[PDB]
RNA sequence: GGGGCAAGAAGACCCUUUUGAGCUUGACUCCAGCCCGGGCCUGUGGGGCGGGGCGGCCGGCGCAGCGCACAGGGGAGGCCGC
């Protein structure tokens, strides 16, 4: 049950990945969870809860993304939106998660915002003056039909004690989300990017 | 032998009764009988198939695209010269 020890050799194995690397221990960190006792068609589906986000913002939003290095747009793509369709599937796969402007909430939700969403793409709502900075840090259950479920710990190179946390609160969280509990699940797996897989 | 509505015989016809019996069925509720299955009786052996668990490995076409994309993740570089 105890998952320290399989964490303690990810450190182990990273020393051969080398890897792209970017804020990541020479890799990202995995749970891949197994399940037992469900199918796609019957219902108790739940969705609750380097990294990115796409800064689709407005000023002081804009001034800090390329402070802190995120890519910042506005109405450039907005009428370009209308001129190709294509164009809300090329910037969706761009960021892999994104974060809309409160104030810009008016030119997505009228043009192509639910667009975005068309191919599967919802960016989160931000006023400038709230830290555009303190979001990227609250930066899930999923069950929908996809029986077996693979979340990120997190390119994290961070403390294993705040890795095991981690891969408590996901774990007590999928049981609270399964209606018989945590004997719903088969198995547990901890993993390197391109690393073999640890159980709990 | 006309009458004594002469005598038998608490009409056996037909009604009534929360009164019966015999028979019938595809009435309601059932019982023997029988058929069937498993257990017990009931020993001493030899096999074979299938499930579950494990456990290797192999696969999967609307073409749009680059071709059969099984899917959930990681992932831009690893370790294919990809």
């Amino acid at each position: 049950i105890n998952p320290e020890a399989l964490n303690k050799h990810i450190a182990e194995i990273i020393e051969r990945a080398t890897n792209e690397k970017p804020r990541k221990f020479l890799e990202t960190v995995e749970l891949q969870v197994g399940l037992k006792g469900y199918d796609p068609k019957k219902d108790p589906r739940f969705n609750l809860p380097n990294l990115k986000l796409c800064v689709i913002a407005d000023a002081r939003d804009a001034d800090r993304a390329k402070k802190l290095g995120l890519n910042y747009v506005e109405i450039e793509h907005l009428q370009q939106f209308n001129k190709d369709a294509k164009q809300i599937k090329k910037f969706a796969k761009s960021y892999d998660v994104f974060l809309a402007s409160k104030s810009l909430i008016r030119q997505i939700t009228v043009y192509a915002g639910p667009g975005f969403t068309k191919a599967g793409r919802t960016p989160l709502p931000l006023a400038p003056d709230e830290d555009l900075e303190l979001k990227v840090l609250e930066c899930k259950v999923q069950f929908k039909k996809a029986v077996g479920l693979n979340w990120p710990i997190g390119n994290v190179k961070m403390p294993a004690s705040e890795i095991a946390q981690n891969i408590m609160t996901t774990l007590n969280f999928l049981a609270t989300q399964l209606k018989k509990g945590w004997q719903n699940i088969k198995t547990v797996y901890i993993k390197s990017t391109m690393g073999p897989s640890h159980r709990i």
